[PDB]
């Protein structure tokens, strides 16, 4: 599995970070609980996934009890077998876990992330402080489909997208 910012094999599934590995964490750029994510992912990949092999880890984003990795599908790898190791990482970690293909379109990762919950639509808004904003609609009715607090998920879309990100009820 590639790594947009590569740590060893050895290291990963040893715990025991090499100089260069250990800089990633002591810097800020990796966070310890990612090793342990990359870790299930690169076991996952001997046996059970080997889809993994030309897949992408972005990163990971961790708020209250939502794990979302950011990944690039291999050219076999499907949204099914993401969901089986969703399920997997889920266990393991006992946390909840959304997936999301890293795309441009904030339309697109917001119809993952938010899934089960439907996106009615996305609206652009221009703010007087020269900014721009996306705006999600979802439906009042889906508020128990949201894997997570609608504003948990605001700001991580807004992470992801590097650009503000709201999500509205209607
Ligand atoms: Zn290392």
């Amino acid at each position: 599995m590639k790594m947009k910012i590569p740590l060893d094999y050895v290291c990963v599934r040893s715990g025991l970070l090499c100089n260069r590995c250990q800089s990633l964490i002591d810097s800020g750029e990796v966070f310890e609980y990612e090793v342990e994510i990359i870790k299930i992912l690169l076991d996952l990949e001997e046996t059970q996934f080997k889809e993994l092999k030309d897949s992408t880890y972005h990163k990971a984003y961790k708020v209250d009890d939502l794990l979302i990795l950011l990944v690039t599908s291999g050219q076999e790898m499907t949204q099914q077998k993401w969901i089986k190791i969703a399920r997997i990482l889920q266990e393991k970690l006992n946390i909840k876990v959304r997936v999301l293909e890293k795309t441009n379109s904030i339309k697109n990762s917001a119809v993952q992330l938010l899934s089960p919950a439907r996106v009615l639509g996305v609206n652009t808004v221009w703010m007087p402080d020269g900014s721009v904003q996306y705006v999600i609609r979802v439906s009042r009715s889906e508020r128990r489909l949201l894997p997570a607090e609608a504003q948990l998920l605001e700001s991580a879309l807004t992470k992801i997208h590097s650009t503000p990100v709201r999500i509205r009820v209607e």
